[PDB]
């Protein structure tokens, strides 16, 4: 691979360098002869191939604080490598563990938000045995990423992978989100997004209010045991009614959401060792609501409701009755955050800060990995400088992945 | 193997099998993805080639290995072996253009890509050849406001030193200039064109929708200035159906968009003059043309005009104003009954083409950076496709702006 490569900004005609891709650690996908950039995804490890992931990774660590092979770097290394001897695994000390999940944040090259990145509570759970204390933990990550609207970003940790039969994993996909009702009709209540799990909730004895907007209790796993519900208390679920700053009847179309968006689905892996149970937390951009939950035609789909409210030509496509009903939609959903003093950001502020963010790592860092068809908003994308910058995607390590939905690989007690 | 591609929101599922068939490089490797880039012969190098069109060619009438395959390729290959080159057969020219249509993999109208008016050029020797051929070609497709796919091809590059060339980006461009108080006049995008012009001779109007001139290479030699009959430009004054102070913006444009800057190869045959006109994605002229800030940068105007509040970005007061433009270019084009098409429609016939595409062809090249709109992405059916992009012959190539490499 070549050791500079180039990315320009067609806006502003600013050239970035880029030499960070050559610590690149896993495959995109790609090849020289196909690109699979659109594509949304293109047992554990033994002790031969632990030893160098875990040198990888510590070799970072003590380069990142800048005692590179000092007495403590290589005291370190030799612990670490006579740990995985005797016991084919090890333990990452604090410090570590925190690094290495503020980098996993610092990596995601579909994440628009890590300008962000070195701010980050981390919450080690790695002490966690049952589920109710998994729920204990939860609550506590709740509680202090909403800070009563003044939401702060954070990540709980729970035990790493060892066996993997006694994996600890959050069934749940955010710890907070909507019930899907299938309806015998066919029709759909609720979020048609979280039918499956919520199914599986019900089955697994919650009792369904049955409404649109019902908060699904949490499916918790700890040390490969069957999964238990726990519901969150509701006093910690902070939620916003969705309301216009000129259309007095959008409130009557009685929407609203909740304001943590808490992803609880993803593996965190740090220097070879994997956390399946590892909830982290943000705050929302706009869009994600005001464009894809609720306007997503396998979502809450409500753009024909709206501009029938609004009284739009609807008959041909070419009035823009969709364009037009979407930007309302989105409006709205700022609106009623910033009322309720609740953190959220517009997808203009949020790519704007992700340009400069970007620019930042290139200096520093030497490149920014990014995967422009995350990056870029789903609504207005040439308005925002984010679609006229070339990115380069690629893999770096510590990282957040992707893994199987635990009720299609649990093996039930 | 088999590559799955996933449309998200429909569930469906369609298989790959004709990537198999590339050669060519995308950029990206297996560890690094490319995918927003912009931009990542020898008779021994040709014969090859040569000799893989002929072969998809005589495949696609369904005569692979017939007398006539056969005698094509020899014929091909004498040819070749004594003139370091070959010329197309007239059906070999017409499906070798339609064919770098159907495979550019960033373009969301493919879905026409058999409907293409071909018009050969390879008997052109002059500037003032090549402008009559243009003249033609914009006359044909404009068609009174019912625009028709078109294609003028000129002769084969040679030895390099004795290119044709279309210097304009589009056969019908608006000029820009530079002001004195350091803003742009016009569009910003052709500032440079239109400097070229000026220094060989063109007389600007100093406006803000100059038609700019044709600037026409043939055969190596230094390029020629011609103006376009107005009679032949069709133009569009852009009004809105509600805002009746929209029209006092004074912004209007032109009904065809003729790309003439790229490079079309077919069999290792390199044609570097090839104007190819379609007609208009709305979002073309109203997201881009308008509203890029290095462009004709307007929505601060319009915000204005419709009393937006623009102290605070998530008012959202730029994208209100972007949608009502996009409203108005296509009302437009709509009520002078210019073809024009609107994202939604455009998107909505890709997916069917792509679905046509899987079952009959076993896929279709898509970069989803292009084909998504740069407006109200997922609400077009292309934000949620999957899709896999590569590389397929016969196809149209970037290259250089001709300024930077001819000498006169
Ligand atoms: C602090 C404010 C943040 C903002 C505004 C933000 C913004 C976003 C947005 C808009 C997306 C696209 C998600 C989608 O379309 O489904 C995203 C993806 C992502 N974010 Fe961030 N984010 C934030 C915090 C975080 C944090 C704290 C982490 C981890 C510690 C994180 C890790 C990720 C990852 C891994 C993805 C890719 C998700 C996937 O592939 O499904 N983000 N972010
Ligand atoms: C007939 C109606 C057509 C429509 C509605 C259409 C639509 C589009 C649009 C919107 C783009 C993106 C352009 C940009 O953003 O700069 C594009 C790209 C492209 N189209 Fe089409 N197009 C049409 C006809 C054609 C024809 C006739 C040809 C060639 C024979 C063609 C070949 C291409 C190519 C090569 C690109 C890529 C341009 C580049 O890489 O710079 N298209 N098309
Ligand atoms: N505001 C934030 C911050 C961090 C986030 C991290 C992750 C996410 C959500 N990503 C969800 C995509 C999951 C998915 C997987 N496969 C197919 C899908 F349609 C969707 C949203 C976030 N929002
Ligand atoms: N309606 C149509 C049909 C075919 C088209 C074919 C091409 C185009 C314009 N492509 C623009 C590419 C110019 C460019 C390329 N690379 C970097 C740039 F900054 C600018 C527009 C079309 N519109
Ligand atoms: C097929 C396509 O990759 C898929 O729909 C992607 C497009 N870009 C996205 N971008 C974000 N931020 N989130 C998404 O879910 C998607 N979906
Ligand atoms: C950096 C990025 O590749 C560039 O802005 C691309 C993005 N997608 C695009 N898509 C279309 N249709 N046209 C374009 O000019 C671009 N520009
Ligand atoms: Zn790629």
């Amino acid at each position: 691979c070549p050791r500079f490569l180039k990315v320009k900004n067609w806006e502003t005609e600013v050239v970035l360098t880029d030499t960070l891709h050559l610590k690149s650690t896993l495959e995109t996908g790609c090849t020289e002869y196909i690109c699979m950039g659109s594509i949304m995804h293109p047992d554990v490890a033994t002790k031969d191939q632990l030893f160098p992931l875990a040198k990888e990774f510590i070799d970072q660590y003590y380069s990142s604080i800048k005692r590179f092979g000092s007495k403590a770097h290589m005291e370190r290394l030799e612990e670490v490598n006579k740990e995985i001897d005797t016991t084919s695994t090890y333990q990452l000390k604090d410090t570590e563990l925190i690094y290495g999940a503020k980098h996993a944040w610092r990596n995601a090259s579909r994440c628009v938000g890590r300008i962000q990145w070195s701010k980050l509570q981390v919450f080690d759970a790695r002490d966690c045995t049952t589920a109710h204390g998994m729920f204990n933990y939860i609550c506590n990550h709740v509680k202090y990423a909403t800070n009563k609207g003044n939401l702060r970003s954070a990540i709980t940790i729970f035990p790493q992978r060892t066996d993997g039969k006694h994996d600890f994993r959050v069934w749940n996909s955010q710890l907070i989100r909507y019930a899907g009702y299938k309806q015998p009709d066919g029709s759909t209540l609720g979020d048609p997004a979280n039918v499956q799990f919520t199914e599986i909730c019900i089955q697994q004895g919650w009792k369904p209010p049955r409404g649109r907007f019902d908060v699904l209790p949490l499916l918790l796993q700890a040390n490969g045991n069957d999964p238990e519900l726990f519901q969150i208390p509701p006093e910690l679920v902070l939620e916003v009614p969705i309301r216009h700053p000129k259309f007095e009847w959008f409130k009557d179309l009685g929407l609203k959401w909740y304001g943590l968006p808490a992803v609880s689905n993803m593996l965190l892996e740090i220097g070879g060792l994997e956390f399946s149970a590892c909830p982290f937390s943000g705050w929302y951009m706009g869009t994600e609501i005001g464009v894809r939950d609720y306007c997503d035609n396998s979502r809450y789909n409500i753009l024909e409701e709206v501009a029938k409210k609004m009284n739009l030509d609807m008959r041909k496509t070419s009035s823009l009755w969709k364009d037009q009903a979407l930007v309302e939609i989105n409006i709205a959903v700022l609106y009623s955050f910033q009322s309720d003093k609740v953190t959220i950001v517009d997808h203009h502020s949020a790519t704007e800060s992700f340009i400069k963010h970007m620019e930042n790592e290139y200096r520093c860092r030497g490149g920014c990995p990014a995967d422009w068809v995350w990056i870029v908003p789903p609504m207005s994308g040439s308005i925002t400088p984010v679609f006229h910058q070339e990115m380069l995607n690629y893999r770096l390590t510590p990282s957040f992945e992707y893994q199987p939905d635990p009720w299609n690989t649990h093996v039930w007690k």
